[PDB]
């Protein structure tokens, strides 16, 4: 039981708990709020049972576009670390701590702190090899968010991860390949994320039969710790240190 | 240049800058932006070039009894995410990652998140034999906050920190003496935190006469790196963990 | 629910689990399986969601005097693998990873993998100030077991560890006390450990009074983290490098004498 | 050098390189207990001979391994446990984690199970032909992760690509190996000639290491092994005890009992 | 401002510090004061504000041969530590620690510590399929240098950098490609290092264009702390080792042929 | 057992001890780079020899040493520095933080700088009487920490004692080496028989040896070296490049000429 939110639905099926991105007409862009409901679904899920699986699934072209930058304070401080910091820190978490296998239906690109939240993933299946993850941080003047500190020089390589974050490059479907960042790419086509959806979820419930679900969860919690110090690290470090870019002002000079 | 605080205000004298807690009346007790206030105050002695040492010093007969628990979200998670989280993680790192030398003087006794921040310091005075430290989560049905996980196992030992902890009792004087917590207790009456104050300043300004400063800054830079990975995980934690306690709602209602 | 066992009890009373080691004749010496004993109830104290600190208590005038040296392989290797590794390996990892407060009460003194059971604990009530513990293995021909390569050097100091390792000697009271290893020395006679027991357990009842007895395990879940790593660590190099030493048979040779 | 002798693995030693050869091809290596502690003293034994800088793991038949044998006294479920699967597993993945020679593995074929966590542990590996492949069926087995795999797939095979694997019960396949590095060669050769494969790779090996100062490679691994040995041997204790929930709880015997 | 070295010059143009090995005749192959003095340019790109990028060039068909192995001490222990140790440990820190974006262009092979150097860039860029890297440290009776303990299976793998060590084998191309080594081979003729270079300048002048530079200095910090500890560990543990290969004369025997 | 001879270092071997002892009390046994590297050197000839199991460092007169002796061809200031102190600080203080035997130091009387550095990296610590007191004494000659202290000193001290004795320059007094346990006895001897006192240790030594399995011993040490050893590694490297920029700087220099 949690509030609605129009953006953002979920659903359990058996052992999977769905969560869906519902907002096509903007790209799945998604503001403070809604970055932590995210944290808030991820969070029930975890607490649930008879979840085994906790499955990322979007709508449209486009995964996310990122942090919606359409959408009091003593100082500029007090104002961020009020509205980036503890957003950040706290979804992060979320995404870093969560003992459900995490799957992420790739329906498009994502960027940002969702392109983030999309390598804090466990597994991920593509829609087609038109997909690709950009993290802009350099064209904002930010830096790193959502532990991608760690995340993608763990999965993509630390020469690869330079190159594209220091020349703002994206992080293409060949390179999603060549790292085995994507465990499928289902080759179906953009207009229909809705059908991709489904064909995920109808080969997960293919292949978990015969599985004995807690050894999943027993595998993924020895997996977690091989990172997970370094990826809470990161988390605190992450927001602390894009502090002085929010108060600096050059990402809100740039949000034109 | 930054805004007045009537609860904080700071100095510079020299290669010190110095913090003074001015609200005995009220033992010293901050609310969330004054403690976002004294990491802003950190984060500029740090930038100062001319600043070797930052001291903090208070008022009164108590250091600071800690949160002022007397002093709009879609959630009970957001709202504690705007409120603790984020001040919490903000002031935590501003102390952990500070590069002058830390001296707190400690006129009194010290409470929870102020507390954690004595215990944060690189140096400790004490004005007398009477002073403690107190982490009363236990009985506030909260948990460590301030990175205590790391620094009260670390300054306390592992043993004597789960006594104190589980149980709600003070670290007292004997056992910071014991510990080395305490550089010098300067054994003065209780009734005057100004003059043990200024009897503070007055022996730093004898005791780096001759020191080459940057070397100071140096070593620290160095003896930082022992620990710093594990308060930036504590502190990410810490934070996360806290939530449920907040969001569960035990330390509402023992606010009373 | 468990079988029994004759050298240790165990009972609940409200938010406490406790273990009682009950063969005073002997010093409560033990044998391999009575330290699995000891980690099958860790483990159920660990899943009773009304406990929230396991207390470990024994009788006499010792705490334990160890390993019980009184008490069908294809090798010397799979031998000691079975018997030994194997039983280190279980029992270490079951204070390790004990999610509620672990409180030793301390009757007497505890010697080799007893006495490294207590230093696993998160907090060690004495009895007297004559209570000791001594970690033989170089007597015995033996190395670091129980974690103790961690835990001493944690809780004692690196330097008085190697004094003490090395040499032979005995962490004694005075050097449990500096290092604050002990939280209370109730000072009573070693002739009624009954009395002691009784005492830690009425004052414990006193001084959980008005806690929020899930931030206790809340703040220990995250205090353990400190520390878990170099334990789990330690744990499988312990038990795979003491092998050398029961194969080459030193150990077994010192204890025929 | 001397060992009692075990009918499923020999061992010989020629120059530097010390042996071991799984020779029991008709019921596909597979290995019980015994069997893997056995290794693991074939292992400590190499370790302590100074004439020896690589030891080298070699197979028979179509399978390198099958993994651990399921055909094939105690207080409780949980002593039996520990003292049959705890303390092996333990042992002979400390034997390989802590190995001081160059442990390479010669694939002739699939493993399975504990054996291809071993394999997963070597410091190099060459295949006979693209049709190897490692499984790790824990999940269907109803375990977890053993040998050190917690750490040596994600290591060796990235993240997302292991737990695509494990949680699904599916195969490292040749192509796979090959992408992420885990195969030095693959000398692509008939299934049905392990024994010249072998005897190829050891040709190969002779002719590689004229020339080298030895004691280099030992240096440079003593050195190369300090990166994780660590997070294996933390990984170590942990798989072991975990495990110990699913025995004893009785799910990957039942599911033994299916056949 | 710093002495002139006539194998090695630099300059600056806007946000970056351009390093160029100028001694193609000798494969640009360096002496040990030559590798302090690329440490000691390092470290004053790194300490000038308007520097984002230090850009590590070379000319002729090698980047770098390594080690110049034709170019007063109480013990060969005294000698060794004066000249090899002190040497790597200060140039390999340098690299280590440097927190301008340092980025190579790679115009033919590198070998030995020069090919360590390589390893340790943020980003390279190729000339074309031919590069490698070799390590020959087998071969020369030696053991990793220049942080490659950990540099080498971070960034091609473990099993790959035992097979290529272990084995004194090459990194090829191929190999780099695989592993995202390389972030652009520009395909050119290996006779025109000085085209390749200025196209890798022109390309980076244009990539540059509406980025906040403090970002990706920000960023570089960041990611830099993922393996620092791992580096400076190794790069005390490596020099040292050494010293025993050194000293035992080995090296020293295999240069004389 | 062959080395160079060295007028103000000797050592010799008597059973499984092997004791290294300076030998210039008329100079309070201060140090020059090369007396370090020959510390260094003889740590390495100790641990080779397999029927040493203790080394124990003695020294002679009222000081255990002054430290570096700072009365005792380079393209760049960075060149010479490099060579002279980062190569000898490095060399020095692995042999120590590597060493296999147990290490014991025997004091005399006071330690400085670098020389005291070593002091908090041996095992185990005896001291002749409460007079003794160790000073690290870097911020008064423009330095930062050198042989490890940057770990040894909050490792064995605490973090709070160790900055205020380090930012202020002041010693590690007999009260607070006894409070933390640093040292493990006090012989409460006359200072003016150091001799006396090195015989004694060792006439414990002997006495507590008797009966113990010596490999044990080891064996131990082997273990608990590995709790912070990856710190050691990791606080040498940066100490010694860390303290370039004072030197190249020119402070100490400076410092060194007003005496």
């Amino acid at each position: 039981e949690i509030r609605q939110n129009e953006k953002i639905s979920y659903r359990i099926e058996g052992p999977f708990f769905i969560i869906h991105l519902i907002n096509p007409d903007n790209l799945n862009a998604l503001e403070g709020e809604d970055y932590i409901y995210l944290g808030e679904l991820l969070e029930l899920a975890d607490r649930n049972r008879d979840v085994y699986f906790t499955i990322i699934q979007s709508s449209g072209r486009f995964f996310s576009s990122g942090a919606d930058f359409k959408g009091k304070y003593p100082s500029e401080t007090s104002k961020w670390v009020s509205n980036f910091v503890a957003r950040n820190v706290y979804v992060t978490d979320a995404f870093i701590k969560h003992s459900k296998v995490l799957i992420c239906c790739l329906n498009g690109p994502a960027i940002g702190l969702s392109a983030a939240l999309v390598a804090l993933c466990d597994i991920v299946y593509s829609i087609n090899d038109k997909v690709y993850l950009l993290y802009p941080f350099a064209n904002l003047g930010l830096i790193t968010e959502g532990g991608t500190t760690v995340s993608l020089p763990l999965k993509f390589g630390t020469n690869t991860t330079y190159e594209c974050l220091m020349f703002n490059k994206p992080f293409k479907y060949d390179i999603m390949c060549e790292n085995g960042f994507i465990s499928k790419n289902f080759n179906m086509p953009s207009s229909n994320a809705e059908a991709f959806n489904a064909k995920v979820l109808e080969e997960l419930r293919e292949k978990v039969k015969g599985l004995y679900l807690p050894s999943c969860l027993g595998m993924k919690k020895l997996l977690k710790s091989n990172h997970i110090d370094a990826f809470n690290k990161a988390n605190s470090v992450e927001v602390n240190e894009s502090l002085k870019y929010w108060v600096d002002g050059e990402p809100l000079k740039r949000a034109r």
